[PDB]
């Protein structure tokens, strides 16, 4: 197909928006060469940022900050690690990204990956996930690929990263459709929740195929890739919520809900694009998925699906 | 750490079985770039071997046994895809080999990997997997891992990807304890076996945690590395199975019982290493993990472990 930065040109008319988004990829393809050589020799993985030896997940942090810098396009950044927004010397945009989204999967050599959102203006707090202009995630696997969703273009894209270090497009997603697959999530609470342990037995009693990796990027990605799926992850009375709104969720719901899926969000039957964001360290409980699905989600869960049911 | 040729010199002593395994290596290598560069845009993922242009599963069939042929230390050869050995003009050891497991999760980026196991002589039929003198598996992932285990060399070792295209010892295995974590595999047949069902309910009863890709060679790699899991592949009398010993469950086999472990192969509740195989596309079932966890395995499913109960 054709580049990124061919792509950038037709998708948003706001050139410090494509400067973004070209420098949100090339900090992909570095921290992609960064884990592909790291030594995991002491069940921690290292690799180099410039003259000290710290761990994967924190050289894409400095490598992302390092990014967002030199775009001259950012106001705000915050990452995962650090909840607290800080100043980047710019103006146009303000990026929240989670560095690296796999704790208990780099030494397994499963894939991981990167998830950033971008929202517009001076500020991360009292926002919504539908305020963002574009959102993406860097994925690290046997390919290193960039998916991203811009919110003046339609569909969610996927770039590939080719030899000669550039990015090519190789899939638009514009449906997710139906289909017996489920990523099931905080599984440990089809126990103080009976609602979710009926739901998992549905799917458990019509032979839904069973791929849960334990990283969200991965097990939200192959939604968009296969066209169908249920990503649940639910909170219970001993079992509290640990995905974050601002680094994770609402920034996956853009790229899911902008290739034809839904959301499901902090257990009031919205999206995740539309739950209010007071504070930074904010977290929550999600379900991702088609249409079909999601209306499920909430039929089990609450009841009823207020914007899908019958 | 050192170098797989420094490794292999001290291993094993027959100079043509490390010739053997440094071509696996290097083949290993070739395929790990076939498949990071890989162009999913049609309804397969397609490559370059030579002039032709085939799929990722063929690119990686003919690059092992390419780099079988030009080894020369190789009379027999065999293929998941081509059931049936071929002659390799050399004379020394016989390997049979999965070249990509896990195709349906290429185009989503998911860890996949190779499998193989070398045997002596000069037939792959009328052989058990005790009998292998070296199996290996390459794990296509963020990193590339070459994993093996040599008969006459203590463990299961992985290997590393480094930046100047050789390997590097990265961790010994030799010890697989107990702990909370599974991979259900055939997760169809808990409604006609219900000693399955029985299983599969104590797995999610005792908050174990859960992680099944699809892809064997990551399912059971976790299990190296975690130092800790389950997989379990049972069939029932209306799911059939699909696993073959040949090029995937018998040098897995050696992988996990080296570095460990234990195995129950097929409904005898032995070792997945004295099942005789008699043709090439014999399939099996399986159970892979720590001794602990298959005394469990053998115990739900026959009634006792006549190797580990008691």
């Amino acid at each position: 197909g054709d580049s990124l930065a061919e792509f950038l040109v037709e998708a948003t008319p706001d050139p410090k928006l494509r400067q973004l988004m070209m420098s949100m990829a090339e900090a992909t393809r570095t921290i992609a060469h960064k884990v592909r050589t790291a030594s995991c020799a002491g069940t921690a993985c290292v690799n180099s940022f410039g003259d000290e030896q710290l761990a994967v997940d924190m050289v894409a942090d400095k490598l992302l900050f390092e990014a967002l810098k030199y775009s001259h396009v950012c106001k705000l950044a915050c990452s995962e690690e650090v909840p607290e927004p800080v100043d980047m010397g710019g103006e146009g945009f303000c990026v929240a990204f989670d560095p690296l989204d796999g704790s208990s999967i780099v030494d397994t050599n499963f894939a991981v990956g990167t998830i950033f959102g971008v929202w517009p203006g001076d500020k991360l707090t009292n926002i919504t996930g539908r305020e963002q202009v574009a959102a993406g995630m860097g994925i690290y696997g046997p390919r290193t690929v960039f998916c991203i969703a811009l919110k003046d273009a339609p569909g969610c894209h996927e770039f590939l990263l080719m030899d000669d270090g550039k990015w090519m497009h190789v899939k638009e997603t514009t449906h997710i459709g139906e289909g017996k697959m489920f990523a099931p999530g905080n599984l440990r609470a089809t126990f103080d929740n009976p609602a979710y342990e009926r739901l998992i037995n549905f799917y458990l009693g019509e032979k839904y195929t069973l791929r849960y990796t334990g990283g969200m990027v991965p097990d939200v990605f192959q939604i968009i890739v296969k066209e169908k799926g249920v990503f649940t992850n639910v909170t219970s009375p001993t079992t509290k919520a640990k995905l974050r709104i601002l680094f994770e969720v609402a920034p996956l719901a853009l790229l899911i809900e902008k290739a034809g899926g839904a959301s499901s969000c902090d257990g009031k039957a919205v999206s995740a694009l539309d739950i209010p964001i007071l504070v930074c360290d904010q977290r929550t409980q999600i379900c991702y998925g088609s249409i079909g699905e999601v209306r499920r989600f909430e039929e089990y869960m609450y009841g009823t699906s207020p914007r899908f049911s019958e």
